[PDB]
DNA sequence: CCGACGCGCGCATCAGC
DNA sequence: GCTGATGCGCC
DNA sequence: GTCGG
């Protein structure tokens, strides 16, 4: 709480301009003001001390200022009490409606859950599913259930094809007390760049068979995204519902997706900026030289996640430590 | 001053032909 | 019927 | 909104 009633300040903003404002570069110039605060180490007392953090601006200064010398932000008190403004904002909260939903239920008078509840003929069916589950999408998972979920996950992957390869990413990767999804990747030997698509349907399938999967917001040949619940021992309180993603890469890319898509974030930009300082280039399928002139080779063969721990040689720096 | 800002991705849905 | 655009939720 | 060419 050093700076939190900044911080939450500028995230309540931050929102706002995503979902009422649509203005997205103005909800990241937001909340990459909150990061940077949340950070620092001082508990700060005027928008000048401030704003000689990176992405704290003049405006964002003065917002400060407002907020230390009367405990409120003028703007954020009338944006709070307007019903169009924080109804918007508040269906989008609901899984499917984002910002264009939203203002469109506010247009035609859908301004709470009840009022989606009453219109359900105006959902489409990942809204439905976000509506349904609502109250359980915003819990966190603590780490436990997602150990017991990531047994089924592995068992009954193992199950359908034991040469899958599986792996839980995410801030559960890193180790995290907690997360807010869990997401899997997956990969097959049968599945290269340079190919058959059966593979992501019949693990889909086997986790629906044994109920852990229990809805599907979207699916293709490569994601899958949908809903789980763990298995309740029939005399205690049914777990929550959960948010699941299941991402289907080729073997030749999937070290890379796994790199990728456990992290954390910021820890990757250093891992990239700071990659090219090498000459090997690096997203998330792949890892290729360049030349004096700045175009990619062809790939080398990662088949393991530590040989872009060869390529750009660092030593080994497990899920544990990638905090940044 | 004025554009960049994830030099972003898979899938569901809509606008349009 | 199809393509391309736009909406969406995420590491 | 903040940064930088
Ligand atoms: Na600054
Ligand atoms: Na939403």
């Amino acid at each position: 709480t050093l700076n939190g009633g900044i911080t939450d300040m500028l995230t309540e903003l931050a929102n706002f301009e995503k979902n009422v404002s649509q203005a997205i570069h103005k909800y990241n110039a937001y909340r990459k003001a909150a990061s940077v605060i949340a950070k620092y180490p001082h508990k700060i007392k005027s928008g000048a001390e401030a704003k000689k953090l990176p992405g704290v601006g003049t405006k964002i200064a003065e917002k400060i200022d407002e907020f230390l010398a009367t405990g409120k932000l003028r703007k954020l008190e009338k944006i709070r009490q307007d019903d169009t403004s924080s109804s918007i904002n508040f269906l989008t909260r609901v899984s499917g409606i984002g910002p264009s939903a939203a203002r469109k239920f506010v247009d035609e008078g859908i301004k709470t859950l009840e009022d989606l509840r009453k219109n359900e003929d105006k959902l489409n069916h990942h809204q439905r599913i976000g509506l349904k589950y609502f109250g359980d999408f915003e819990k966190r998972i603590p780490r436990e259930e997602m150990l017991q979920m990531q047994d089924i996950v592995l068992n009954e992957v193992k199950k359908v094809d034991s040469e899958y390869i599986a792996t839980v990413c995410g801030s559960f990767r890193r180790g995290a007390e907690s997360s807010g999804d869990m997401d899997v990747l997956l990969t097959h030997p049968s599945f290269t760049s340079e190919s058959q698509p059966k593979l992501l349907h019949q693990v889909v399938e086997q986790l629906q068979k044994v109920h852990f999967i229990t809805d599907t917001l979207s699916k293709g040949e490569t994601k899958f995204m949908g809903v789980c619940q763990l298995p309740s021992k029939n005399d205690e309180k049914e777990y929550p519902h959960r948010r699941i993603d299941i991402r289907l890469i080729p073997k030749d890319q999937y070290y890379c997706g796994v790199l990728y898509f456990t992290g954390s974030d910021i820890f990757n930009k250093n891992m990239r900026a700071h990659a090219l300082e090498k000459g090997f280039t690096i997203n998330e399928y792949t890892i290729r030289p360049l030349g004096v002139t700045g175009v990619a080779g062809e790939p080398l063969p990662v088949d393991s996640e530590k040989d872009i721990f060869d390529y750009i040689q660092w030593k080994y720096r497990e899920p544990k430590d990638r905090s940044e």
